[PDB]
């Protein structure tokens, strides 16, 4: 998928896990939005296309992946040992990460 | 120190990073903020005081302070690599894991 | 690209960073494994080409990836400070996960 | 505990995880050597008494106490997941840090 269809997989899943019901539910959605995130990663943002592929602009935005990928693998293991509210919990820290790249590419 | 202590020294470094106007002020900041969540680990909060050291409840709280070490990780690792903005920005992801904390252990 | 193609990339870029002489060949490569480690997180491998998406073993396998990618963000980290030789040791990491993988999936 | 007291209790659980039989002998030997780590965050090595507090050898330090807290982080996650097996096997990447370490400050 190209970026925009990434961003409309996070957004959705974000979107399953605040109303959230049962764990395979949970489970399934933070495993989706973790395909999302790894499949995103080498996109470049229309913003930045003028810019050098190893641009200080195009690292922070790579490392901005780094960070989501991080709180998903963490969300996961919780949902994994039956902590499934504290995974639900977990999409404050995400949607932080989702505002502080927007603010800067999207 | 004991968590009150501990928690003093968070706090304080939090509002050194907010108003930091060089580099060396918040790195320092961020160390002594990796030192005070590294002591407070070892810690029993007064809400958990009649429940065991390897209590599901003892297990998460000391989870919310592997976040916060692991955030002040990365955010040192911005403010050595010169995004010292980005270093300070991180303090917006801290407070987040200290409401979290708050909400259920305080 | 496909696993196989992925896993070349992979060993091509350890090769570089073990024996690299300058700080941009080190970055250079351990981006180059990170967008290859992102690549393959969707991967089936060949003997699990039977178990479902969701099944313990994919969720296991795709669980060896994050490990790696979050060695490849930690060495970043270590090259971009000026730590370059520290950045080249984390190779010696990298290792004992490509290892690990191999002894149980491949 | 002072820094060798901290080394005396990693290297013995290190062992209880290598020979280890049941679940909570893995989860309560992690637990340990997770205080073990945090405790020793702060101390000062025998081979770095004569050298700043932030000197880029004891920055370098407290980084091996960080990469080392992430292991035992994610282990103990696999450790409370049911995969008593592949928490073990996180040993052999707890020893390369100990070893990293050694290498430059023991
Ligand atoms: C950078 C590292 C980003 C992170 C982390 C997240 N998003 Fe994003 N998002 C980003 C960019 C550069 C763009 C613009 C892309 C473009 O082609 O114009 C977006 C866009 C969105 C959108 C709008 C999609 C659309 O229909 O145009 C949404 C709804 C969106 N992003 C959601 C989203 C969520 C929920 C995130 C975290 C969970 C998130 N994004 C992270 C860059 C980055
Ligand atoms: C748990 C994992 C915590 C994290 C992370 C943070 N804090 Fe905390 N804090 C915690 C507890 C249990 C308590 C109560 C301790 C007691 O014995 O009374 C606190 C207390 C504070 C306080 C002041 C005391 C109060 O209002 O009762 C402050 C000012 C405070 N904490 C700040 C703080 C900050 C800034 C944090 C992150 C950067 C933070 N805390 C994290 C538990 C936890
Ligand atoms: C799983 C999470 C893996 C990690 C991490 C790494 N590799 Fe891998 N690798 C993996 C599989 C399942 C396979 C077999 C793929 C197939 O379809 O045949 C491989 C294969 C390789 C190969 C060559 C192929 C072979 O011997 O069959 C190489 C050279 C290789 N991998 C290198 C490699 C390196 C250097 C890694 C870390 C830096 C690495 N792999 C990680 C699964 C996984
Ligand atoms: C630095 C970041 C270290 C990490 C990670 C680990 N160790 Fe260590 N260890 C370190 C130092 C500086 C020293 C020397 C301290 C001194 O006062 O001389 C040590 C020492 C040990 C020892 C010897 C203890 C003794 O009786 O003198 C052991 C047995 C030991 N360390 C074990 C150990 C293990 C098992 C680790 C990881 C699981 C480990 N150490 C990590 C510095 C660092
Ligand atoms: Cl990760
Ligand atoms: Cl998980
Ligand atoms: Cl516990
Ligand atoms: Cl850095
Ligand atoms: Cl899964
Ligand atoms: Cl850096
Ligand atoms: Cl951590
Ligand atoms: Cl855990
Ligand atoms: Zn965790
Ligand atoms: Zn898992
Ligand atoms: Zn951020
Ligand atoms: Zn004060
Ligand atoms: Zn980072
Ligand atoms: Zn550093
Ligand atoms: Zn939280
Ligand atoms: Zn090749
Ligand atoms: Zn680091
Ligand atoms: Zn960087
Ligand atoms: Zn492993
Ligand atoms: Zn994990
Ligand atoms: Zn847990
Ligand atoms: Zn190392």
């Amino acid at each position: 998928a190209d970026l925009e269809d990434n961003m409309e997989t996070l957004n959705d899943n974000l979107k399953v896990i605040e109303k959230a019901d049962n764990a395979a539910q949970v489970k399934d959605a933070l495993t989706k939005m973790a395909a999302a995130a790894a499949d995103a990663w080498s996109a470049t943002p229309p913003k930045l296309e003028d810019k050098s592929p190893d641009s200080p602009e195009m690292h922070d935005f790579r490392h901005g992946f780094w960070i989501l990928i991080g709180q998903i693998h963490d969300a996961l293991h919780l949902a994994n040992e039956g902590k499934v509210k504290d995974a639900q919990e977990a999409a404050e820290h995400l949607k932080k990460t989702c505002n502080h790249c927007h603010q800067k590419y999207r």
